[PDB]
C-alpha cells in the first residue's frame, strides 16, 4: 500500500481528477467547538491514500478545499454527519455532494443492528480493520507508522462499499430515499454546528 | 366561528384560492398501517374551517388531493411528520411544499422544552386550546359538536403561528435551516411509512 | 340503585337466568397465593347488583360456582386475567366463556394509552366512577356503605361496555382476534397461578 | 449431511409424507411489512434438509403451502411467533397446528434465563450451532456454502428437541398449558401482522 | 391539644409510667453522620405530647435515655430504621423493644403501595396530617407554633395505629413474622450507622 | 416597587456604591454558544431594581462591566454557574468575587432536595415568586410589564437570602467549605464555556 | 474425592456427628412454589460429600430432617436465603442455627462488589470452581458424573470459608452484626415463602 | 525493581528530598468512614518504591505526615479525590499541593472515555499494569509478593504521566484550568468526608 503523508495541504490535484473521492477525518474528539481537526485522509480508490496533517490554528487548505467544494465530485464518508461538521467548522466550506455509508447501511443492512465501519468491512468484504489506534493522540507532531496505517485503512475501502451499497439500494428500490437523506445530511451537520447536536429535530419529543 | 362539515370531499376549491392553507388530520391512532384516517380539517386563515369526514376504505378525494398536490400553496401542519404520512398512505399523494410549526418551534423557542400545540398557542397568542377531545372516537358516523369544535380549533391558528415563526426565524437567522428541514420533512414521513418510524436515520446509534 | 349483600353465597339463581353476567372481585392484593378473595360482585345488567362477602378459608360457594361453570353464560370482566386467577385459586373452577373489557379496549380504543376502567367509563358513557375505596380493607367483617357502593359500581356498567365494544369490534373487523384472545385468557390466568405471572410467555426476551 | 437447494418451491411432496415437519425461515429483518421472506428451510427429521430460495415478489408456492396448510402435520418452529407472521404475510396461509421450542423451553427449562436456539442445542444435545451467518445477506441471488449450511443447521435438530420437550412437559405435567399456548400462537402472530407487535395484549400496562 | 415544650430533657418521668410510648425525631436530614438530631417528640397516648429541643453538641439526656433503655416499655416508631439510628448515634443507647408502623403496614396493608404516615393516618383513622412543615429549619433556636403542632401531630396517633395493626397482624396470622422483624430492626439501624445504609444485606445483588 | 429599565448599559454607577450587588440574567436558553444574553437585572438591596435590555450583537457595556470586574463588590447569584458563563461569553470578563444561593442551599438546607429559587424564597421568606414568565420571549424589542416585574423579582430578594445563608453557614461551621466552592465557581463556569458543561470533572465516571 | 450418592435420604447419621455441616441444594429454579427441590448435598468438612437425590413429591427425609433440626449443629450455606426457603417448603422444617457465606462476604469483603461463590473461592483459596453445570437438568433420573462432581464442589469448601470469615469478622469487630443477621436469616426465608420475595421489608420504598 | 517495605512509617526522609512525590493508598473499600487505610505507597520517581503497612487504629505517622504537609513538594495522585479523603481522615492532615492524573486525563485525553490508570498507562507508555490484586485483602498482616508488586506498580509511573500531561496541558492551553481544578481538589475531598460524596455540589440537580 502507498500512503503519501503531507503537511498542511495537497501539493496539487493531479491525482484527484476523478468522479468520487473517499474522505475521512481525525480529531481530538467528538465536539467540533472544542476538539480541533488533526488529520484528513483521502483516497481516489486506486489502492493508495493521502494523509494530510493539519496544523493547530490552520484556517486554509486551498487545494483540499477546492476538492471539497467541487460539485462534480461525490465525497464519500462513513458517518459524514461528523466529518462534514468538523470540515465546515475548520475551513468554512460545507460539501454538498455526499454519500454516507452509515445511512446506506441503515437503509440496506436491515438484518443487523451493528452499522460500524469495522462490522461493515468485515461482512461485505471480509477485510479486518483494527480500530486499536482510533483512540490515540492524533495531534502528535509526528504520527507513528501504526497511526498512519490506521488512518489510511479508513478510506481505502469506501469506494468498494459505495459500489455495493448502490447495488443494494437499487435492488431494494430505495434510491430516492437515500438521495434525499444525502441531500439533507449537510444541513444535519450544520444543525450540529449550531447547537442541536443532541436533538432529533424531527422527533415528537 | 363558521365550521362547514362535509362528507368525503370538498364540493369545490372556491374558498381555497390562497397562498397557504392550514391542514390537520385525525385518525384512530399513531400507526398509519393500522389506524385509518377519519377526519381532515382545513382552514384558509379567514377564521372559518372545513371539516371533512373520511369514510372507511375511501381511496380518493379529488378536490382535496388537488389542493394537497398544488406546489404553489404551502401546507401548514403541526408535527407534519405524522399528517404527511397518513395523508400519503390514504390518498397516495405526498405534499412537497410544507411548513411545520413543531420544527419551527424547536428552531426558535429554544427557551423551553414544551413544544406541543397547546403550549405554543398559549404562549404566543394567549389562546387556550382544550385537548380533552383529542382522545375520542373519531370514526363515529356522526361527530359530536364538541368533537367538531375541537377539530376546527387545531387549524384556526396555524396561519398566525406561521407568521410569528417566520418573524422569529428571520430575526435569529435560521431561515435556510428551516427551509432545508421542511424540504426533508416529506422524506422523513415516507421513511416512516416504509418502516423506520422508530429509527433516527442520522444517529450514530 | 339496589345492592343486595349476602354472606357466603347467593341464596339461589332465580335472578341469574340470563345470557351474560358481569363479574368482579376484590382481594387483599395482587398476589393470589398470598392475598385472599374477600368480596365477589355480580350483576345481571338490570341496574341492580349482588355483593357476596367471602369468609376466610371458605372453599365452596355452590350457587356462585354453578354460575361460574355454566358454559351457556358469558362472564364479563374488566382485566379478567386477575379475577379468573383468584376465582380459580379460591373455588377450584376456571371459567371458560369470558369477555374482557381490557382486551377489548386494547383492540379497539387504539387512540389512547389509558385503558383503565375509570377512563373507559368516563369516555364511553360519561359516567364518573370514584376509585377512592379501591385501596381499602376489604376483609373487614362489616363493609362500609361507601365500600358497598364502590363494589357495586364496578359491575353496574360492564354490560353496556360489552355492547359498545362488540359494536366496535364488528366495525373494525377484529371479532376473530378478540374471540381467540378471550379463548386464551383462562390459560393466561392459569399460567399466572402456576408461577409465570411476571413472564410474557410469547416474548423473545 | 444432504441439503437439497430449490428455486421457488418443492418439486413435489414425496419426501414429506410424515407426521411432523421442522420449519424455519430467513428474512431481511424483523419487520414483516418491510423485510421480505428470502429463504425457507424444511426437514423431515431424517438428517437431510431442503432449502428453498424465495424470489422477490413471489406470492405463491403451491407445494410448500400445501404442506403448511395440512392440519394432519405438526409444524415445528423455534420462536414461531415470527415465522408464522412472515409466512402468513408472504403466502396468505396461516398454519394452525404448530409446536414452538421457545415456548416449550420457557415452560420447562425454568433453571435458566437463556432460551435461544444455540443455548438449547448446546445444553440438550451437546451440539454447537454457529450463528455467525445469521446476520448476512439472505437476498443474494446465490447463497454461499456457509449460508446454506447455516440455514440447514436450524432445522436439522428441531425433531429431537420436540421429543425431549414433550418428555419434559409430560414429566412436569404442563401438557395442557403448552397445548393452549400453541393453539394461541397463530393468533399472536396475526396480532403481530395487524400492528400490535410491540404490545403485550394481556398486560395491565 | 396539650404540647409541653422542653429544653434538653424531660424534667422527670412522672407522665411516662406506661407500657408503651410513641417516639419520633426530627433532624437536619437523612444522614446521621452529617445531620444532627434537633427535636425529639414523645407521647403517652393520652392526647398530649412532649417536644424536647436538643442543643447542638448535646451528648446526654438522662431522663429520655432512661425511657429509651427501659426494656419494659415498647417504643413505637414510624420507620424506626431511621429514628433508631439517629438516637443511637446521638445518645449512645440503642432501644431494643420496638414497634414500627411502616413494617406493620407492609405486612398488613397489602392492598396498597403507599405506606407513608400521611396515607396510613388518612385511611385507618380519617385524620388529615399536613406535612408542609416536614422540610423546615428544625435547628432554629425558637420553633414556630406551626412547627410545634406538626411535630406533635407525628406522635399523637401512633398508639391507635399500633392497636389497629396488632388486630390486623393477629387476623392474618403474621404475629411471629412481625415480632422477628421488630427484633431485627435495631440491628438494621446499627448496620445503617456502620455504613451499609444503601445496601440490602440479604439481597442476592 | 421601583424598576428602572435601561437600554444597553447603566447611565452611571451612582446607585451601586455598595459592598454587594445582586445579579441575574435572562437568555434565549441554556446553551451560551447558541442562546444570546437578552436581559441583565441588578439590585443594590434597597427594594429597587435595574433591568438592562441587551441588544443583539452587543459586545460592550462599560459601566456594567466595571461593576462586574470590581473585586471589592460581591456579586450574588442564584445558580451562578450559568450566569457567570453567559456574562463571560458576552462581555469577556469573568467575575471572581461571587456568592451563589444554590451552593449555599445545598450546603445548608440539607433537610430538603428542592433547591430552586421559588422554593427557597417560599420557605425562608414566605414570599411567593411566580415563574410563569421564566419561559417567555426575552428577546422581544419591548418587554411586557409582566416580564419586567418577573425579571425584577429575581434580584429583589438575594441580599436577604445571602444574610440568612451566611447565618446558617456560620451556625453549621461550613464557612470555609462555602468559600472554597465560591472561589472555584468561576472556573466551573469557564469549564462550561470550554465544552465540559455535561461533565462532572471530579467524578470517577 | 469421595462422593456418596443416595436415593431419598441418608442411611444413617454416623458420619455427621460433628459441630457444623455444610449444606447446599439444587432445584428446577429460583421460585420455590413452582420449582421443586431435586438434590441436596452435604459435607462434614472431611473432604468427602454426600449427594442425595430427592424424588418428585417426596415429603419426608427423616435422617436429613433430623440433621436440619438439630440446634447443636450449625448449618453452613452460601446464600442461605434461598436454600432455607426451599428446604422449609419441601420438608416443613426451618433450620434456626445457620451461617451464610454471602452475608459474611458482604460484611467483610468490602473491597469488592463480587460476592458469588466462584469469586470467593477463587480469591480466598485459589480454587477454581466451574459453574458450567449450574444450569442443567437437575431432575434427571440419573445425574451425570459432571453433575455429581459439580454438586459436590459446592459443599467441599464451605468449612474453610467459614473459618476464614470468622477470622475476618473477629478482626473487624463485626461478630454481633453477623450473629444478628444469621439469627434473622430464617425469617427472611420465611418471608420469601409467604410472598415478599421481591420486597425489601426494611426499605423506605 | 526495588521495593522497600516498612511498618508504620518511613524511617527518615533521606530519599524524599525532591520536588514531587508520587502517592497512592490502599484501603478496605471506597467509604472512608467504614474502610480503614491499610497501605501507603510512595515513589520519588527513581524506579524504586516504598510500601508502608499501616496498623489498625494507627493515628500518627510523623515522617509520612511531614512529607504530606510540605507545601514545597507536589503530591501526585491518580484520582486523588479518594486518596486525599482517606489520608485526611486517617492522619488529620489534608495535602494542599496536588496533581491528579484523572483530572489531567479528562482535560487532555478528550478522544476517549476510558480514564482509568490501566488504560492511561497502556496508551501513553505501552506498559501493562495488571489489576488482578486490586480487590484483595489489603489488611492481611503479611502482604503477598504479588500484592507488594501490584502496590508498587501504582506509583512507579506517575512521574512520567505527570510530565506527559503537563506537556499536553501546555500544548492545548489548559494550564490555568488544571491549576484551578487541582486547587479545588482538596476541598472536594473534604466535602466527601463531610457527607456530600454522592452529590455534585455544582449541578443544577
Amino acid at each position: 500500500t502507498e500512503i503519501r503523508v503531507h503537511q498542511g495541504d495537497l501539493p496539487n490535484l493531479d491525482n484527484y481528477r476523478i468522479d468520487a473521492v473517499a474522505v475521512d477525518t481525525e480529531t481530538l474528539g467528538l465536539q467540533p467547538h472544542r476538539d480541533r481537526l488533526c488529520v484528513v485522509q483521502l483516497s481516489s480508490g486506486d489502492g493508495t491514500a493521502d494523509v494530510i496533517q493539519i496544523a493547530k490554528g490552520q484556517k486554509s487548505a486551498p487545494n483540499l478545499v477546492r476538492l471539497l467544494s467541487d460539485r462534480d465530485i461525490t465525497k464519500i464518508f462513513h458517518f459524514g454527519r461528523f466529518d462534514l461538521a468538523i470540515l465546515a467548522h475548520t475551513f468554512g466550506v460545507m460539501p454538498d455532494v455526499v454519500f454516507c455509508t452509515k445511512i446506506a447501511s441503515k437503509l440496506t443492512r436491515t438484518y443487523t443492528d451493528r452499522h460500524g465501519l469495522k462490522e461493515i468491512c468485515g461482512e461485505l468484504l471480509n477485510v479486518n480493520i483494527s480500530k486499536q489506534q482510533q483512540s490515540s493522540d492524533w495531534a502528535a507532531e509526528t504520527l507513528s507508522r501504526a497511526q498512519i496505517e490506521y488512518a489510511a485503512s479508513d478510506v481505502l475501502y469506501l469506494h468498494r462499499l459505495k459500489d455495493i451499497f448502490e447495488e443494494r439500494l437499487k435492488r431494494e428500490e430505495r434510491e430516492s430515499v437515500a438521495k434525499a437523506c444525502f441531500q439533507f445530511l449537510p444541513m444535519r451537520a450544520n444543525l450540529d454546528l449550531l447547537g442541536w447536536s443532541e436533538i432529533d429535530i424531527f422527533a415528537h419529543s
